[PDB]
C-alpha cells in the first residue's frame, strides 16, 4: 500500500520556520521535498491582515534585528529593490506617570518625579552591593529582575509590565532564556544620567506589511512542491509508518518530517498519549491583536514613535505601535473617502458622511490566560478608552476603522517547567525522525522571532542533510551573541556545481 | 646640697594642660606642688592677642566644645556669669568654585556643578563596592580618604585641603587619628541629597558651642589661673625653665632658682624638654617627630557686617587662589573682639593694596577676620609678603571687596603649631614617652605628648588632670592612650567637687 | 531621729566585691565606712566548705588569670609567704566520645574518629567562607557559636555544653558578653593540627596559676578580710540586712540596729535589694532578669591518684552520659584539700552505688572530685537523685571505676548560681542600675550588677574597688561598663599603695 | 597558461587534519579535490617509527578521549575488527618525592609528607577565600594556577612541571585556552581525602580509551588514508610543496608540477606557509608566534614487566632529577609494540651507562619506555648528552634499576613540537587567519592554526572536516573558534554517513 505522494523530506507549515526549511531544501536541490500549509497565503503568524476599509495590521510583528546573513540573503532575494523597503531608526518608549520614558528605562529615570528617582536609585545601590558578593545565580524571572534592577525599578516597570505581557507572574517564570549575562546593575550610568539630566536602524517593507515578505519568499519556490490551502491541511500523522494524511484524503510518505505546527497539536495528530501528556505540561498565553484606524494628520505628540510599552494599569494592552509610521501604504491614501464609526470617547460622530483623509493607524496587543482572562465583547472598547487615558487618542479623534483578532496560541511561555517538558518531548519526536521546530513547534520564545524561526527551519534541514548542529534550537545565547555569516543562500556546493556544468 | 624649693609635683607650663594639672592638684590638696611658665600671662597657645587699634585675635579663633564635665566645671567656676558667655550654632562652609558648601562637604555635592557631582558620586560608588569586600584596614591618611570618599571627593577637597593644613602630603600621614575629625559619607544619603537638591549640615561635635564674651579664648585661661593660690605659681621670666636634671630630679630657672621634685609633669614641647635635659638619646628620638609652624593673620576692617558674610564662623579653603586654609569671622563670636562703633580709626589701606582716599580717623562699626597659613620644610612661606598675599586671597575669595577699608592688620608666626600625625609618629612616641616615664616625668599636652587627636583645649586640659590623677590616685591615663574611648563617650564621672572633698568638708563641720 | 550608726559609705556584703570596696576604702582612709554581711565568715560564694570527714570544696571556683595588679597586691598582702601558694600549669580537657580532648577543642579534633573530623572541617570551611563576606554581627550566642565554629564543631561541643551550663538554649542568649572578637574561625590552624596529628608542644613552664596551700579559695578571702579594721566589720546574724530605705538613706539590720549612709555599695543580689527596698518599679524590672541555680557536688574517694586521671584542672562535659557540665580533681590542687593518709575513714558506698564489703574505718591516702550541675525552669533536677546520678555519671565518663570506694560526699544547692546573659538582660540592667544610681546606690557584683563576663573573683573584686573610686575620686567604672576594655589590657595603674599614700607617709616623717 | 592539475579544493598535508579534510571531501563527493604530502607515509606528527631492533614509538601520542562521533566513525571504518583494538583504563600518575601520585594530584596529597600536605592545604584555603570575593578573571597561566590550587600546590607540581612542558615560564602564557569554568578550588574534597586517607567513591564503570593492536598510533592514519581513492593522493617527494602563489591560486611542487585550486586547505605550519607564500606581512605576523621543539626518546629493555610499573599510563615528572616531563610504558598498550619473546637481541648497555657482561644475543621477553623533553630559547638541551641524561633520569625516578639491560634506544627531535599558548598568540592569530581567509586559504591544524586547546588528533581531524564543511556547506568552524563549546558537549550530529548520502543512494535505486 503506497501513498499518493512520496518525498524524502516533508515540511508542515509555511510560516517563517517552514519557509526556512523550504529555502534550504530548495537551495541544496538534493533530496526530494514538499511543503504543505492549511492557509492559501504563506506567512503563518507573520502574516498581514487588512480591514474592509483598507487598513493593514501585522498579526505577528516585524524583525528589528537580523542575527543571520542567510536570513538577509533571502529577504534581499524576495524584495530586491531599494524601493521595496523603508529603513527606520530603532527607538522605543515606556509610558510612565504621564511621561514617555525612552529605552532603556533605567537610563531615563530622570524623567520621573524626584521621589521615584530616589526609590529607584536606592534599589540599584542595594542590588549593586549584593551582586558584589553573589555566588549563586537567579532561579526565577523575578529574582533575575530584582538582582538586576533593584526592587525600585522592578515595581515601577519590570514586574507589572511583564505580568501584562506574559499573563503570568514573574515568579512563575525561568530566567535562563534571558541569556548568560551576569545579573549586575550599571549603577554609575544610571546615577550619571540622573545628575546630568540628559540621556541603529531596521528595514520595513514598503507594501504588504510584514506578510508581504513571506509571500515574496514563498514565490521563489517551485510551485509544484507547495500545497497551500484547504488541500494542504494536515489531519493526521502516522509516525510508525511515516505517513501524513491531508483533509482531502491525500496521503504523503516521508523519510524525515519537519513539523512547524504547535507541538501540542502534533501530539494530538499523532495519537501519541505519552507525547500528549508531556505536551500538556507546556504553558502558553493567547493574544488579542487590536487595530484602530483614525482620521487626521499624524499628531505632534506622537512623532516618529514605534513600539510603546505600558506597565501601568490605565490600559489593558502591554504594547502599541503607530503602524502608519512604518509605511504610507499601511493605510488608505488621503483621497480615499471613509465614514466615521465613532469618536475615541465612544460616542456617535457629528457627521456620518464619508470624508477624505489623510489617515494614521494604531496597533496594540492584549495577553490572555487562565490567570488573566479578558472579556472578548468589551476588550475593543476598553483598548480604545485606554488609548485615551494614555493620551495617544484625544477624546475628539474620529475612528474610521477597527480590527480585532484573537490568537489561541500567542506566546509560548518560559515557565519554570518548560525545559523539563521540552528535554523529553523534542528528543522523543527526534527518535521518530520528526523535527518539531518553530515558535510553537519547539516552544522557545528566546528564539521565537521571525529570523530565529526561519533559521530553525534552515538548520533542521541542515541537520537532516549535512549533519549540522542545530545551534539556534539548543544554544540561543551562542547564536544571539555572534555574527552568523557562514551560511549563505549561495554556498560553495552551488558555486562548484554551477561552474562545473558550465565548462561541460 | 638642697635646691631653693622642693615640691612633690612640679608642673612646667601654664597652657590648658599645665592649668589642668594645677587645677586637679589644687582640688586634691594633698601633695605639695607648684607651676612655672616663662610667660607672665597664662594660657599658652590658647591665649589672645590685641592690636594697638583694639582688635583681638586668638591663635585660630578658638572654639570651646568639651567632651568632659570636669572641663565644664572649671570653665563655669572661672566664668560663672550668664553674660560671661556667648553661645552659638556652627555656621561653616567649604570654599569650592565660587560656592559656599555647607560643612558635611559630601552631603552638599548638590551645590557643586553637575559635572563635579558626577565625578564625586562615581568615586563613592567605587569605594562603596570595595568596602563591601575589604578585609584590611587603611595604612595612610590617603588610603583612608580614598576608601571613605572615593577619588572624586579626594581630589576636589580632601587631598588639596589637607596639604594646605598639614603642610605635608596626605600620603605621609597615618590615619588612626581622624575618628572624630573627618566625616564618613554614606552613598544613599549623598545621592538622595543630589536628587532632592536638599541639604544637611550638622555633622561633628562642633554644631551649639559657647565662646567667652570678653578677652577672647585667652580670657578663659586667665580666669582659670586666678582660681589658683598665687603663691604656688611662678609666671614670667622668673618662671622660665632653662635646665632639667632628671638624674637628681631638679629643675633650674632663668634667675638661677633651683626646684626639686618627686614627680614632673612637663607641658613644654617634648623636643625642647630633651634639649633642656641634655639627653642625647631623647634629643635624637625627638628629631624623628614632625611639626608645622603656623601664621596667624588678623585683618580689621571698617563697615557694617556685610550680609554676603552673614553668620559664617570658620570657612575652609581647598583651592589655590589663597595661602590660608581656614578663616573665621571673629567679630561674629563676640561684640567685644573689636572696637565699638564710636571709636575712630584711620584707614591703613584698601583691600586692593592702594592708599585710602583720606587719612583721617573715622567711625565704625567694625568687623574682623582671622586667617591661618601653615609652613614646613615641604611648604615654605615668604614672611615679608605673606600678609599681603593673604589680603589678596581675601579678595579672590570674595570675602573682601577691593574697596573695603583695612583699619588693622595682625601677623604672628608660631614655630610649633601643629603636631603632625606622620607615619613615623607612634614609632617615635612609643619610645620617647616610656623613657621619660621611667624618670618619673609625665610629658603631656599638644606638644608634650604630640598627639593631635587629643590636642584641643579640653583634651589638653584633661591630659594634665589625668596625669595628676595617675600620679596621686593611680588613675588610668585614658585620654593619652585611648583617644577613641574618650571621644566616643560622655565623660561625667570626674568633677571639680568629688566625694573626697564633700566627705572631708562634712567631717570638718562635725569636728 | 538619728540612726544608731552613721557612715559616709556603707558596704553590704563581704564577698569578693564587698571586700574589694572595703579594701579601697581602707587604703584611702578618708570617708568613714563599714561593711556588713549576714555570714560570720567572709568570702561570699567564693568561700570553701568542709565535709565532716575533712574534705574541702570551693563553692565558687578559683581565679586562673588575674587581670589587675591591684588584685595581685591584695592577695600578696593577704598571703605573703611563698609556701602560702602552689603554682600549677594551666590546662583543660573536654570529654568527647571516650576521649579527653585538650583545650582548645577545635585544635584537637585529631583525637576524634575520622568521620567526625570530616563533618567538623566541612562546617568550618563553610563558616570561613561566609565570614569572608559578612557585614553584620551575631545577634545570639547560637549565631556567634556557628559563625565561629561551624555547625559541625558547634553540635559536638559548644551547643550541648552551653545548654548544660546555662540551663537555657543558646538561641536565647546574647553574644556581646563574649567580647568584640570577630566571630570567625582559624581554619589553617585547625587543619594543620588534623594533618600533623600533633598538638602544639607543651609551652611549659607555660601559663601557670597559683592556688592557696590551705583553706581552699575561701582562705584567700578570710585573710583579705583580716587586714581590715575589725570594728568596721559587722559579720554574722548581727550584720543581716532586712530593710533598705532609699529615701532617707537608712539601713535596718535583723537585731534592729539602724545604719545611716551617704553612699551605699550593695553587693547582694539586685532582685533581693529591690525586695529589701520595697520599690515595686525596681522589683518589676528586676523580674525581667534571669538566673540559673547550681548544685555543687563533692566526692571523696580512697586510693592513690589513678593513672588515667592525670594532673588537675577543669574538665568539660558536652555529652549526655552525665548531668554535670564541669568537674575537677580538687585533690590535685593541694594536699591539704583532704585528709592525710594516716586518717581513717569508713567506705560509705562504691562508685557503682552498692554497699562496700567492709565498713571498718581504714587508712588512705585519699583523692577528691568536685563537679557542678545547673538547674532552671527549662532544665529541672531531682534533688533526691542528683547525687547518685552524678556519681553514676563519674563512672560513665571513666573518672571513677565502679569499684572505687567513696569515703565522703558533698551536696549543696545555690539558688542564685549564675546570672544569665539572656537577650533581655541589658534592656533591664540599663534601667535598673541608673535608677539605683540616682539614689546614691552602687549595686555591684556577680548578682549585684548581674554580668557574668565580669563575674570572676578578680573582676568582682575590682567592681567593688572601682565603685569606691567612683564615689570618692570620680574614677570611671571601667570593669562595670567596658569589660572588653579591661580584659584586653594590662591593668597596672591602680595599686594597693598609690602616690597619695606615699606622699602622705613621707610627709608624716618630715 | 594552465597548471598541470586543477581541482576545486586542494589539501596540503596528510596528518590527522589533512586526512580529516580528505575524508569529508570524499564523503561529500561533490567538488573535485586532491591531497598532497611530502611524506610517503600518511600520519604527520602522529605517525609511528620503529627501531632496527623492532621497537615501536609514537611520535605524537594517542587519543585518550574522542569528542566526536565523526572521528569515531572514521576510526571504526579504518579498523573494523574487534581485535584491531585494545581498550584500556585511562589513568595517570605524578612522580612527587618518591611517590606515584594518582590523578588528580590535589585529591591525593595524602601520600606526601605531612609537612607538604600542610603547605598545600594552607594554599587552597587562601585561594578559596579570595575566590569567594573575586570579580576579575585570571590574565596569565600562572595566576590561573594560583587561583585554582594555591601557592602550595603550584610550587610542588603546576609551576615546575609546566615549565618542563612548555619550555616557557607560566607567567608568559595565557589561560583562556584552559576553558571557561571559574578558578575555584574544591577545598572540601581535598581535605576530606587527607582526613580519610583514601581516594574512593561509590563508583560505576571505569573510563576507558582504545589503542590500536598493531602499527601503533600511526597505524590508524595509514588505514584511514587507505580508504581514500589513491589517485587523488600525492604522497612522498612527488608531493612536496615548495611554493604557493596566493594571487593566482597556484601551488608548485618539488618536481615542478603546478596545481591550480579554488580553495586551499593548508595543514603545514603557518610560518612555513607564509614563507612558501613569499608574503612579507604574513611572515612578520607569523614571527610573533612561538613554539617549542621536542625530543622523543625510546628505550627497549630485556625482562618481564616489573611489578613496580604495571599500568598503561602517562607519568608526569615535576622534579629536577630528570630532564623529561612525561613518560609511559608503551609495551603495556599492546604486545605488538615490541619484539616477541623468542626474538634474540644483544645488550647495548645497562641503565647505569656501563657495558654489559656478555655481548651475545639473548631472548626476551621485552618491555619498552618512551618519554619527552621540551626545548626552546629559554630552556636549551644538549642533543649529544640528552639520551644518557634521560636514561639516568629513568634510574633516579626508579623506573630502571641500574642493572636493567637496554636492548634498544630511540631518539628524534621535532622542530615544531608544541604550539605555545603565549600571551601574544591570539593577538597574532586574529590577524593571520582572517587575512589568509580573505585569500581563500583555510590554514588549520596543530601548527596550521596553532591552538593547543584543539591540537589533539581528534580535534585536528575535525578542524580539517569543519574547514571542508565551511567551504562547501557554510558550516560554522566550531572547533577552530569555540574550543570550549566543542569540548563541553557530545558532538553527534555529523556522521560518516549523513542524510545527503542516504537520500542520494536510495534515489539511485528507482
Ligand atoms: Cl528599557
Ligand atoms: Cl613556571
Amino acid at each position: 500500500t503506497h501513498p499518493d505522494i512520496s518525498v524524502d523530506v516533508l515540511v508542515i507549515g509555511a510560516g517563517p520556520t517552514g519557509l526556512g526549511a523550504a529555502k534550504r531544501l530548495n537551495q541544496i536541490d538534493g533530496p526530494s521535498w514538499m511543503i504543505v500549509d492549511s492557509n492559501e497565503t504563506p506567512g503563518g503568524l507573520a502574516s498581514t491582515d487588512v480591514t474592509p476599509e483598507g487598513f493593514l495590521y501585522d498579526v505577528g510583528g516585524h524583525v528589528i534585528f537580523s542575527h543571520y546573513k542567510y536570513f538577509d540573503d533571502c529577504l534581499d532575494e524576495a524584495l530586491p529593490k531599494e524601493d521595496d523597503w523603508y529603513t527606520h531608526q530603532r527607538i522605543s518608549y515606556v509610558r510612565c506617570q504621564g511621561q514617555w520614558v525612552p529605552y532603556p528605562f533605567q537610563n531615563n529615570i530622570s524623567m520621573l518625579p524626584k521621589e521615584e528617582q530616589v526609590k529607584c536609585i536606592d534599589g540599584m545601590i542595594d542590588a549593586a552591593l549584593e551582586a558584589r558578593v553573589a555566588n549563586t545565580k537567579p532561579k526565577t524571572f523575578d529574582e533575575w529582575i530584582v538582582r538586576m534592577m533593584g526592587t525600585g525599578i522592578a515595581d515601577l516597570f519590570m514586574r507589572p509590565y511583564n505580568f501584562k505581557v506574559w499573563a503570568v507572574p514573574t515568579t512563575k517564570m525561568q530566567c535562563a532564556w534571558l541569556g548568560e549575562r551576569v545579573a549586575a546593575p550599571n549603577l554609575k550610568a544610571v546615577t550619571t544620567n540622573v545628575i546630568l539630566g540628559k540621556t541603529a536602524t531596521f528595514r520595513f517593507p514598503a507594501r504588504g506589511g510584514t506578510g508581504g515578505i513571506w509571500i515574496a519568499v514563498a514565490n521563489t519556490l517551485p510551485k509544484e512542491k507547495t500545497r497551500f490551502g484547504e488541500k494542504g491541511k494536515v489531519t493526521k500523522v502516522n509516525a510508525n509508518n511515516k505517513t501524513v494524511t491531508l483533509q482531502d484524503g491525500t496521503t504523503i510518505g516521508y523519510k524525515k518530517l519537519v513539523s512547524t505546527m504547535a507541538v501540542d497539536f502534533l501530539a494530538e495528530a499523532m495519537n501519541d498519549q505519552e507525547l500528549v501528556g508531556l505536551t500538556k505540561q507546556l504553558f502558553y498565553s493567547s493574544t488579542h491583536v487590536i487595530g484602530v484606524g483614525v482620521r487626521g494628520s499624524r499628531p505632534e505628540r506622537i512623532g516618529d514613535k514605534c513600539w510603546l510599552y505600558f506597565p501601568e494599569d490605565n490600559c489593558p494592552f502591554y504594547r502599541a505601535t503607530i503602524f502608519s509610521n512604518y509605511s504610507p501604504y499601511n493605510q488608505p491614501e488621503a483621497s480615499k473617502k471613509l465614514p466615521t464609526m465613532q469618536l475615541a470617547d465612544g460616542s456617535r460622530p457629528q457627521s456620518t458622511e464619508a470624508k477624505e483623509g489623510p489617515y494614521w493607524s494604531i496597533m496594540l496587543e492584549v495577553s490572555e490566560s487562565s490567570m488573566k482572562p479578558v472579556n472578548q465583547e468589551t476588550i475593543l472598547a476598553d483598548c480604545i478608552q485606554g488609548l485615551v487615558n494614555t493620551e495617544m487618542l484625544k477624546p475628539t479623534d474620529e475612528i474610521v476603522s477597527t480590527y480585532h483578532r484573537r490568537f489561541d496560541h500567542g506566546y509560548p511561555t518560559p515557565t519554570l517547567e518548560r525545559e523539563g517538558a521540552l528535554t523529553q518531548i523534542l528528543p522523543k519526536l527526534q527518535d521518530k525522525d520528526i523535527w518539531s521546530r518553530g515558535r510553537f513547534g519547539s516552544w522557545r520564545y528566546e528564539v521565537g522571532n521571525q529570523d530565529h524561526s526561519f533559521m530553525l527551519g534552515v538548520e533542521a534541514v541542515d541537520n537532516i542533510v549535512n549533519g549540522a548542529v542545530e545551534l539556534t534550537l539548543n544554544y540561543p545565547d551562542f547564536v544571539n551573541g555572534r555574527q552568523n555569516t557562514e551560511r549563505r543562500l549561495v554556498d560553495g556546493a552551488q558555486v562548484f556545481a554551477k561552474s562545473k556544468a558550465q565548462l561541460e
